[PDB]
């Protein structure tokens, strides 16, 4: 709901602000058991592409070999 979205988008924006914080996050999101499908729901922007490097960077947190 309301709480859980802010939140996460706030830790995206964080991202943004600094690359070098992802892997603090993406940990964090792992724990709480947040997939890429389900991550793009607190990404959305009118900003077509806003968050793309959160998102790109989760994917391979999640997914890279
Ligand atoms: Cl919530
Ligand atoms: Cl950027």
């Amino acid at each position: 709901g309301p709480t859980e979205k802010a939140a996460v988008k706030k830790m995206a924006k964080a991202i943004m602000a600094d690359p070098s914080k992802a892997d603090d996050v993406y940990q964090k999101w792992a724990d709480k058991g947040y997939t890429l499908t389900q991550l793009s729901d607190f990404l959305k922007s009118k900003t077509r592409g806003k968050y793309d490097r959160v998102y790109n960077g989760y994917m391979t947190y999640r997914d890279y070999v």
